[PDB]
């Protein structure tokens, strides 16, 4: 594995978006993953739906929280996913409106990184593309986030309450960092993203919960 990688510099990931006031962070999430891979798979980069995901994946609990992974297995059984201009984001739960005409993008299923495995994690990065991945992000220090590479040792990896995209991994004044897209718009954090601690034992669990769509 290269020793940094950064797939927003490949056109590999779409504008940071905002997901408001609901509790989709999973379909944000999810569809930031699904994203990448098609761009890898089919050269396009575009918008999926995190709607789509909200409102039809039936087990997860739309604005409520819900696994990537049940995501993944949504758009695997459907045979597609929406793009976001045919299903778009309203942030809050509805009925189910998936429309085949909208599709695109599929998915074959996914794979799960080793829990608690950074190693596991930068390989599947370098491999792979961005990947999905849990947090606590319930700290005052997370989230008025600006700057520099985040750590705060009240960060408990067993409170995994917010779903990030890992989109790359590097090192910034000697400290190893992950690359994290999150979904609290663009005015959050830097322009969007945090570097968060990478090889400091798991910090906020970034290792815990990762996923990543087949296509
Ligand atoms: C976002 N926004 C919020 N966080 C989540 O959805 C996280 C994302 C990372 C994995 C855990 C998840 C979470 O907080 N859970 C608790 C709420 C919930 C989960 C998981 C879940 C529910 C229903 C079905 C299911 F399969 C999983 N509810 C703040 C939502």
């Amino acid at each position: 594995a290269p020793d940094s990688v950064d797939y927003r510099k490949k056109g590999y990931v779409t504008p940071v978006k905002n997901q408001g006031q609901c509790g989709s962070c999973w379909a944000f999430s999810s569809v930031g993953a699904l994203e990448g891979q098609l761009k890898k798979k089919t050269g396009k980069l575009l918008n999926l739906s995190p709607q789509n995901l909200v409102d039809c994946v039936s087990e997860n609990d739309g604005c409520g929280g819900g696994y990537m992974t049940n995501a993944f297995q949504y758009v695997q059984k459907n045979r597609g996913i929406d793009s976001e201009d045919a299903y778009p984001y309203v942030g809050q739960e509805e009925s189910c409106m998936y429309n085949p005409t909208g599709k695109a993008a599929k998915c074959r299923g996914y794979r799960e990184i080793p829990e608690g495995n950074e190693k596991a994690l930068k390989r599947a990065v370098a491999r792979v593309g961005p990947v999905s991945v849990a947090i606590d992000a319930s700290l005052t220090s997370f989230q008025f986030y600006s700057k520099g590479v985040y750590y705060d040792e009240s960060c408990n990896s067993d409170n995994l309450n917010h779903a990030v995209l890992a989109v790359g991994y590097g090192i910034q004044k000697g400290n190893k960092h992950w690359i994290i897209k999150n979904s609290w718009g663009e005015n959050w954090g830097n322009k969007g993203y945090i570097l968060m601690a990478r090889n400091k034992n798991n910090a906020c669990g970034i290792a815990n919960l990762a996923s990543f769509p087949k296509m």
